[PDB]
């Protein structure tokens, strides 16, 4: 299997480009930053509003926990990689405790509001034009043979007032090379592909496409998460309960996909669903014929038919946002 675009981009680039072990990050000191405030935590990292003492300005720091540092230096280089991508979270500097020598990355502040309180209030045209910003930051990052494999609610931070939109977290961020197993343990249960829940590991930038639609649906629909899988086999449940069971042995046999023998058990005998099924008075007005002839085009199994970035951007869809320019 190959990614349809940007499959040689990291091949035709200097080895420096991708190999990210051998980069070597110039690590600032912290106590140029003040912490003011925690805003979040994660396995890997917790997360601080900050203040630049020198210029008065407000940041974010996120410092690293306890990690190989092989992995640090993929993330670092790859937002280095990333710098002026159009909606990619700005990386301001890179920083160690003065102490300690912790590793810490410092990005430009978002005022964010938390998408459990945005997409309630979203109108058709917001929704189009988020996901429109979105598309570019995930077109860009393609391009310059990045996967971000987590994209979700939580890691795009929207600035509903002056209408910004960066896409976040790039920690688990990977180069795309044609053929290369990847890790399936990725990307968070909600907006994980098919591809990952059937344990298929030469995966590329598509998988990035499916949890876009997964958030499409979620915006258009108000049902988020779309698909709320209780665990990593019963995700795969949701998703073929709505896709089609035919349709996902159809897949799985294109690829040669060995099935879990676990999943005999509960996948069960599902027909593919109009995706009509789920408009009702509540979503009515954020959805459109093109809204699902979109979705459709994204939402499939087969990661190779899948629409690229660019290809959701050039829709019918957006042509209101494009329209406003
Ligand atoms: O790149 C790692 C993202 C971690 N992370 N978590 N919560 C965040 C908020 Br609120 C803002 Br605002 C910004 Br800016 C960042 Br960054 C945040
Ligand atoms: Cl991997």
């Amino acid at each position: 299997s190959r990614a349809r675009v940007y499959a040689e981009v990291n091949s035709l680039r200097s080895r420096e480009y991708w190999d990210y072990e051998a980069h070597v990050p110039s690590w600032g000191n912290q106590d140029d930053y003040q912490l003011v405030r925690k805003l979040g935590r994660g396995k890997y990292s917790e997360v601080f509003e900050a203040i630049n003492i020198t210029n008065n300005e407000r940041v974010v720091v996120k410092i690293l926990k306890p990690v190989k540092k092989k992995k640090i230096k993929r993330e670092v280089k790859i937002l280095e990689n990333l710098r002026g991508g159009t909606n990619i979270i700005k990386l301001i500097d890179t920083v160690k405790d003065p102490v300690s020598k912790t590793p810490a990355l410092v990005f430009e502040y978002i005022n964010n509001t938390d998408f459990k309180q945005l997409y309630q209030i979203l109108t058709d045209f917001d929704i189009r034009f988020y996901m429109y910003e979105l598309l570019k930051a995930l077109d860009y990052c393609h391009s310059k043979g990045i996967m971000h494999r987590d994209v979700k609610p939580h890691n795009v931070m929207i600035d509903h007032q002056q209408k910004k939109l960066r896409l976040i977290d790039w920690g688990l961020a990977e180069f795309y090379h044609p053929a290369q197993e990847y890790n399936v343990r990725v990307a968070s249960r909600y907006f994980k592909g098919p591809e990952l829940l059937v344990d298929y590991q030469m995966y590329d930038y598509s998988l990035d496409m499916w949890s876009l639609g997964c958030m499409l649906a979620s915006m258009i629909f108000r049902r988020e998460p779309f698909f709320h899988g209780q665990d990593n086999y019963d995700q795969l449940v949701r998703i073929a309960k709505v896709l089609g069971t035919e349709e996902l042995y159809g897949y799985l046999k294109k690829y040669h996909i060995d099935l879990d023998p676990h999943f005999n058990d509960i996948l069960g005998q599902h027909s593919r669903k109009r995706w009509e099924n789920f408009i009702h008075s509540e979503n009515r007005h954020l959805v459109s014929p093109e809204a699902l002839d979109l979705l459709d085009k994204l939402l499939r199994y087969d990661h190779q038919q899948r629409l690229t970035a660019k290809e959701a951007m050039e829709h019918p869809y957006f042509y209101p946002v494009v329209k406003e320019q």
